[PDB]
């Protein structure tokens, strides 16, 4: 702990800039602002999510509005440097991965275990709560998960790994199931790696972008890729079922949040199929209602995660998923605008951009 | 068996008229067309569903198209009059309730028990398969369910009772759950009666029609009714949550198939809530995507039923549900156009119209 | 707050006696021992559970051992008299019902919502944690549930109501299901009332005790009672299926914890049936393994509850369950040995004995 | 079709011998006994299951009693040689894998999809229904699953593969779950291969037999093996949890049917753990009731399968599971007693013994 704490900010005007941030260095060196059960973590690595890019470029997601200077990022791991005297769970020096989510333990979504839906949740990347794109953060120990000697880029990947896992779990994917992934951005790709490790088969992944498809095929040889053309939902699903052999997918994990892609997924899945939407987009979309109806197709949606962390860790420690392999670009904190620019331009060839504090 | 077999037909031109129908009387008197495992049933009573009215008035549902002279109706009970020699299960003289659905027993939806999604299904009211608005029908015994001394109007109610039950089951309604019903037409009303017998509470039912709301309150005193005004989905859900006390529903059973009503339901239910759509409407609707997303709201849809019959029977025999109480109008077969006219004009005061063959 | 705090104690020697208890009066009058988020409740009413009787008479349940002077009782409601300054949720004067369970919010069973399995749980009636058979208790606010103007005997019934609900929920009981209840002690009876409100049918309840059967039939007219005779499991299940009509139960809610009763339940339920054991008994029992096997019968077990409280409250407020009707005996705190004696002798005619502090 | 039809028989006296069998050659050459929807299959390969060995050596399983000359075997694939004119699904020359199970399509377990529990089921290896250890069998087409150019030993493995899959599915195994397998006989081994392909981790398998453990480790390098010593259930579970790291298994797939092994599994699994018993043994076993109780441990049991076939096929075609690798011994039909002797003596080094008709 020697450097001044800076952070990566955006505003309603859609600027992105670095600036000084809390806690202050001095604060952390003497453990001033450190509350009950809290620690200070030196953030070593942080992935840029579609989340962040959308907040930067647009200022909102749904009810989530950037109303003033706001620090981004929520996919992070780092080193514990200060510890409140109460903190039993964790010690100075520990590599940890940060679950960007603080829970009240008292509302219904908390007590029934669906704690991503907590009624008083602080979700770190989400306005007004400051993100993790800073050099130091104060965070409750119970949300800093020990990772032993795991690399920091892996530890940071634990968060979108968790998005994939929570999706998978609520989607109900099982060994033998034919699974469709729509979108080969970071989340699609991790979700595909996940389906594959889960024994899904056959596996198909779609995208508008050939390059991201060739990447998907390199990191998961057994998948069948499908480049999407301008077609009605109905017609797109035929193509898709062709890519599967002639088998209709049991589950579509939708990772674009885009109208046409969700429609084709509704047309593509089997009778009693599940279309699970991880992606995020417009406030309102047009849905093919009657196709969903006559097919008993379940439409499901994800809002972050819960109870994925110990399991995400296990998958990485046992080599069941290979995450680090998805980070194409690495930028130091100070160069964050370079990071966001490349993370937003697909011509870049970027998949997962990491911002680091070594 | 003395009268000529007539039926109630519609066409792409949206006519509704009575006309001669198969099997012929003589055919049934000597058991000509009677295949393996089949019986002939003298249809005693048949309810008019929204289904039928929509086929008559519009010629389709989704992929379901009336392309020529087609016999309607699928909510029926009646008396067995002829029996193939193989038929073990059922005897001449038996009151039966007819499950309007013939299964291939060989496709995946059949073998996994989701047999409403059979790939070669004959669903009797559905083109091209002739409905049950006839005097006699030939039907496999395994789809004629014994009802002992139950009334025929009850026996006929067994089918929309079944729609309610299959909804309830897949929606996951349980004792103690707060449940919203949208629409107080026949299906809403049966679904409300069902939720109530299931210990749902509190119970709210919406409609645009005050009269159908006052009826709902008469047949289910403990329900809270809610008349819908022209409001944004968001604002409508606030009203709805007000009608609940301040509790947000766990499950919305949507029985109108209408866009605005489905939207408000998405806004109304709790975090991790389920909006279950029984209703049917437009090929495409606008959905509030981000509200669904941030709330982890499951959108589900129903396509008929399976394995509801023995259970629907139990509920009626034990007095747990009171169905006959919903039939407001009774018409003889010959007067079917009167029946459909009244079943389609809400000013009629009709709830469930039955067409009979005494 | 005027009286000295006494409590109801047992020991390894199987004595039961009243004695002074913590917190002390003075402690509560000035709010000494009151920690963060805690309140002091004046316990108004407390039911004696089979739990308590077994601890008194035997000194253990499974791994739960009375090793020294221990305060019993965990089915309680009462009045809030002192409040830590932090406590937001609750105010002095509030009637509350006490969930006898303190959670760490950090272990896996806690975060996934199965918080009855918390790895560091304080369960109040359970050694070494002091029960609720005292005049005052200090308890976290988040486990004191507001009950407005509900009676204290109802508020106290909320706990075994909760045992029934958690059973029901994990057993998977639904509207239309035929349900067997084994045992007509307090828990059986509440579970029966629950099944009934849940639209279970038909309902059968067994017991060795005719009097408790006649009581069951009085409070739930529609149930069929079954007196158990000395018979093989197989033969007992035939009798049981006879009591059902000829329908085999979908679910057996077993509330005796006794070997022969569990066996007959395994024989009684349908193919793919669930036998759910609420009852507690011997460390080891003999099971009919092959019957379970060839029938795909799920054996399930309950350990208390979670997330039943707001729902238990709703059922009582809406008149869906009538609990107070089960309390046959009422004793003041000081007369607790009379209470336990009568609660343990079935010749008493007791169902639910309450101990009160008016 | 040239050879006389012989079969492998056992009797109540526990003899095993080969003898002439139905249908007769001539019968098959002219398609005499061929009913509606039926085909004749020339059985090419058939695995010996624990089932068969137990029927041979003991004469029963539970209610399943060998009462006279009975043909064994139910794990088979072979070639279609005759086809009833109705048979659409399948053609002469097709390699098929035989699902040893004929369904009535009319009882409740059939229509709800749990069709392994059919009330009028013919299960081929099970008395009185003749097994598949014959040269020709007549079987309904809908239970002969096309396998294209798959090997016959794989096609035959499809049946115990199916036992594993149905277990897995009802046990609820998912990606990331720590899974315990008890027993390294054929079923354990396939179940382990299955868990592994399902992304289970860590994986532990137990056995009394070191050789079968070394085999397990060869075919699944990433598994941790555990040799069982004579210890209390409690103490055995500690050892087991040690083999896992210190993580407690989510699911125990029990494949021995033995009392002590099931007990340790009950002690071993986590809170809310599932112990799923595939194995079969004594009519009655002693259970550790209180451990199950305080842990909310679900005990589940399997009776064969349903809807595993298309999925078992997919797993083999995509190389997700490697079955053929488990067949250690291959015997021609005529040498069946050699086959059963070796399949019953573990000193043999046998895992899966196949009996063939080339
Ligand atoms: N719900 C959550 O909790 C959660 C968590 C993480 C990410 N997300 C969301 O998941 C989405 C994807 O995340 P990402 O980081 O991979 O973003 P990304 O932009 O890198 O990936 C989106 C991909 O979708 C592809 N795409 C666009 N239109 C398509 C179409 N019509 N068909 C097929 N593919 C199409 C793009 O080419 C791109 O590769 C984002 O909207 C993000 O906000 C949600
Ligand atoms: N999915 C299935 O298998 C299945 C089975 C039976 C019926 N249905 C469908 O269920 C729907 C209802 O059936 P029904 O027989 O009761 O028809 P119905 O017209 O009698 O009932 C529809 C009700 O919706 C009310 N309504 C219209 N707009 C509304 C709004 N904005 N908010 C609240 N209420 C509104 C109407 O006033 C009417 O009372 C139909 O569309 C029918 O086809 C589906
Ligand atoms: N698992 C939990 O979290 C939990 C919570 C509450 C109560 N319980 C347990 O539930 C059980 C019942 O509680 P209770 O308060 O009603 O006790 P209780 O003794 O009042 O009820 C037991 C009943 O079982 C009857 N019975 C005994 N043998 C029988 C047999 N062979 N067949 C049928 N009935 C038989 C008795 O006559 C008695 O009526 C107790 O063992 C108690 O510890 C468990
Ligand atoms: N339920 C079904 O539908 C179904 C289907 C197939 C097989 N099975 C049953 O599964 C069981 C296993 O089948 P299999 O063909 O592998 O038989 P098998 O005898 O080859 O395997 C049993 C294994 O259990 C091991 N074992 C014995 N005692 C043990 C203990 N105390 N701890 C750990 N391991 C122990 C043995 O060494 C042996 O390797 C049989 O009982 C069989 O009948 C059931
Ligand atoms: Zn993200
Ligand atoms: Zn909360
Ligand atoms: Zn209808
Ligand atoms: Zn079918
Ligand atoms: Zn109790
Ligand atoms: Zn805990
Ligand atoms: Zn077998
Ligand atoms: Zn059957």
């Amino acid at each position: 702990a020697s450097k001044t704490n800076i952070g990566v900010f955006t505003n309603p005007q859609h600027d992105l800039w670095i600036s000084e941030a809390s806690p202050s260095l001095e604060s952390v060196q003497k453990g001033e602002e450190l509350k009950e059960g809290e620690v200070t973590v030196a953030v070593r690595s942080t992935g840029i999510c579609g989340s962040d890019v959308h907040f930067w470029k647009h200022g909102c997601i749904g009810p989530m509005i950037v109303e003033c200077d706001h620090v981004l990022g929520h996919e992070s791991a780092g080193e514990v440097i200060a510890v409140h005297p109460s903190v039993k769970s964790i010690k100075v020096g520990d590599r940890v991965a940060i679950e960007p989510q603080v829970i009240c333990n008292a509302c219904e979504p908390c007590l029934t275990g669906r704690y991503n839906g907590c009624e008083r949740v602080d979700f770190l990347s989400t306005p007004p709560v400051p993100g993790l794109l800073r050099r130091y953060v104060n965070h409750p120990a119970v949300w800093c998960h020990k990772i032993g000697n795991m690399s920091y880029e892996n530890g940071a990947m634990l968060e979108p790994l968790s998005v994939a896992l929570a999706g998978l779990q609520r989607a109900g994917v099982r060994l033998g199931d034919p699974v469709l992934i729509c979108g080969a951005g970071p989340i699609g790709l991790i979700t595909m790696l996940c389906a594959k490790a889960a024994g899904a088969c056959p596996l198909v992944i779609t995208d508008i972008d050939e390059g991201r498809l060739k990447f998907a095929k390199e990191i998961c040889p057994e998948v069948v890729t499908h480049k999407v053309e301008r077609l009605s939902a109905e017609e797109s699903a035929k193509k898709i079922v062709e890519s599967f052999g002639g088998i209709e997918p049991a589950v579509a994990l939708e990772c674009t949040g885009v109208e046409s892609s969700i429609a084709a997924a509704i047309w593509a899945v089997k009778f009693g199929g599940k279309v699970f939407v991880i992606g995020v987009g417009k406030n309102e979309i047009q849905i093919p209602f009657m196709r969903a109806s006559v097919r008993e197709v379940d439409l499901q949606f994800q809002y972050r995660y819960c109870n994925t962390w110990p399991r995400a860790i296990r998958l990485v420690e046992n080599g069941l998923v290979d995450l680090t392999r998805l980070v194409t670009h690495r930028f130091p904190l100070e160069d964050a605008l370079k990071a966001f620019e490349t993370a937003s331009d697909p011509k870049t060839g970027a998949i997962k951009v990491q911002i680091q504090s070594l």
